[PDB]
This record gives C-alpha cells, structure tokens and sequence, in this order.
C-alpha cells in the first residue's frame, strides 16, 4: 500500500557517529539474480531507489521463493536510542506462536535525511565490477528504528484483539510477536488465525507462525552469553550464563554428519533455537561464543541463516 507522508519521523545517528561502511561480500550468481529481481520490484513500488555516485555508505545484503536479508548490525550500533516489559509467564504457556510482523514496515516512510545511511549494493559477479547501489525509502526490516517507530500503530492495531482476549499474552520483541496462551492447541490456533486476519485487515501480511510449547522446556536484567561447545563428536552442548560460574540454562543438540548438513548449518539452527528460547524466558538475545573459526563461520553462515535478526558472536 501507499505511504502517508505525515508518518515520517525524524531520526539521527548517535552524536559524532557517521553512517556505516561495511563492504558487500561476494555472492553467487544465483543469489545476485534473486536480489536483482527482488530489488527491481521494491524499486517499482517506491520502497527503495537507485542512488548516485556521491553516497559513500554501505550495509551488506544477502539472499536466503527468495528473501533479501540485510545485515544492519553496524547501522543499528550507530543509530540513536529511542526513549516493553517481558512477561515472566510467557514461558509457562502451553503454546507460544511467533509471528513475523516486519511486513508492516513497507507502508511507513523513512526520514528522507536518514535514507542515505541505508545504502546497499547488489554485487557484480565476483565483485569485479561496480554493483547496483540502492537506499531505503521506507522503514527497513532489521533496522533498530523500525519497530520503535511503528509501535504506536502496532498498539492501535492490536488493541481490539487484546481487549477481547485477556487470557492471551502478546509480547513483542524486535519484528516478532510472541502470542502465548494455555488454550487447547486447536483453540489457540484459531486465536492466531483471528489475529492474523485482523492484522491483514489493516494491511499487515504475516507468514505462517512457528509454534513453541515452552511449559515443556539468578537472572539480572543488567548481558546474556550463550556458549556452544563440541562434546566429543556426535553432539553439541551449550551454556547460557551471565557470570562464568553459574549457568542459567544448559542443553544439548546432536552433531550429525551427512550429505545435507555440516557444523555451520547446525550451529545456525542452534543459535536460532537458543535465541528464541532466550527471548521467551528472559526477553534478551544472547551474545554467542561459537566453536568454530571466524573464517569458516564468516564464509558460510549466510548460506543457512533463516532469521531476520542477526546476533553478535565471537569464536575460537
Ligand atoms: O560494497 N561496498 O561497500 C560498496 C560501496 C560503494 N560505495 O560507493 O560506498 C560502492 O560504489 C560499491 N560498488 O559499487 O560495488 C560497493
Ligand atoms: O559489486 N560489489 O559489491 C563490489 C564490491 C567491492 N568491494 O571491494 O566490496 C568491489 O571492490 C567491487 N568492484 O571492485 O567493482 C564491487
Ligand atoms: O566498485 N567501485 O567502484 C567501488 C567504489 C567505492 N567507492 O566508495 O567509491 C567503494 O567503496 C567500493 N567498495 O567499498 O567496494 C567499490
């Protein structure tokens, strides 16, 4: 749908910070084609615009039906802060459905003076020739500012559902809603559908959600660390903690060998599951320590990464 110019909100970088300049890594010809197709459609719809030679910023993109993912980590660090509470009962619910509500953002303009800092490049084959440069004209998915700016509209949209379903907990984290109830699974799913239809009535398309059942699964609100380690061979272990001695949670996953898997793919799965669990339990995304070289991770992680968010991580 079309945007409303009066919903443009002024935004800026943190004092004395410039915009991001993180280079586009090489992509496969398949991924480049997909990005060209996606970006040609976004441009036709006014959501991005080609930029000229003056703009010096850059944020990396990649492709994962294909979807474009932007790694806004550096822009997010440089973006101003914005002036939710996590329900302790969300993890006690029989079911929690996660819904991606990032589609909302395409309908909301981005401050024209901030657009330049969202510049990105569709790379050429092997990065041999200059790529195709674009910036965002609307709130971008994965950008810190987008859920903050949309919160007032999200609240107005959710209000009738919340008023009619007091037994349902709705917690928002970044670009997702976590919808929790103790209903029979069929009844819970019906409430999810009613919620998706409400969102859609207001122009918010959502993917099918993914279902958690966390009642089958000393925190200090002031950073979370998740460490994954190799346990011999054959399985993975992880520790979630803030101070080194006391763990808050520990767990295991299998480290399987096969023609369709590898350590990076499995580690990305584990990162996504530990993150989701951490958001549910504590409302925080951990920083990760992964049992792999940075070079091998930096090489391959984008090949399997299905999340719209991207956490911070260290290595051996
Ligand atoms: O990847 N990059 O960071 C990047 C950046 C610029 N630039 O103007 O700041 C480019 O012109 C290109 N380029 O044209 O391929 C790439
Ligand atoms: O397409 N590209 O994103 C691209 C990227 C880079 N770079 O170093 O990141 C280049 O140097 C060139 N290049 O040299 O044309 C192109
Ligand atoms: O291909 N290029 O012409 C090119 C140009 C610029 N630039 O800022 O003028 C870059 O930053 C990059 N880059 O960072 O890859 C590439």
């Amino acid at each position: 749908g079309p945007i409303s110019p009066i919903e443009t909100v002024p935004v800026k970088l943190k004092p004395g910070m410039d915009g991001p300049k993180v280079k586009q890594w090489p992509l496969t010809e398949e991924k480049i084609k997909a990005l060209v197709e996606i970006c040609t459609e976004m441009e036709k719809e006014g959501k991005i615009s080609k930029i000229g030679p003056e703009n010096p910023y850059n944020t990396p993109v990649f492709a994962i039906k294909w979807r474009k993912l932007v790694d806004f980590r550096e822009l997010n660090k440089r973006t101003q802060d914005f002036w939710i509470p996590h329900p302790a009962g969300l993890k006690k619910k029989k079911s929690v459905t996660v819904l991606d509500v990032g589609d909302a953002y395409f309908s909301v303009p981005l401050d024209e003076d901030f657009r330049k800092y969202t510049a990105f490049t569709i790379p050429s084959i092997n990065n041999e020739t200059p790529g195709i440069r674009y910036q965002y004209n609307v709130l971008p998915q994965g950008w810190k500012g987008s859920p903050a700016i949309f919160q007032s509209s999200m609240t107005k949209i959710l209000e009738p559902f919340k008023k009619q379903n007091p037994d349902i907990v709705i917690y928002q984290y970044m670009d997702d809603l976590y919808v929790g109830s103790d209903l029979e699974i069929g009844q819970h799913r019906t409430k999810i559908s009613e919620l998706r239809q409400h969102l859609l009535r207001w122009g918010l398309t959502t993917p099918d959600g993914y279902e958690l059942h966390p009642d089958k699964w000393g925190y200090d609100p002031s950073d979370l660390i998740a460490e994954i380690q190799k346990q011999g061979q054959g399985q993975w272990t992880y520790q979630i903690y803030q101070e080194p001695s006391k763990n808050l949670k520990t767990g295991k996953y299998a480290r399987m060998r096969g023609a369709h898997t590898n350590d990076v793919k499995q580690l990305t799965e584990a990162v996504q599951k530990i993150t989701t669990e951490s958001i549910v339990i504590w409302g925080k995304t951990p920083k990760f320590k992964l049992p792999i070289q940075k070079e091998t991770w930096e090489t391959w992680w984008t090949e399997y990464w299905q999340a719209t968010w991207i956490p911070e991580w260290e290595f051996v």
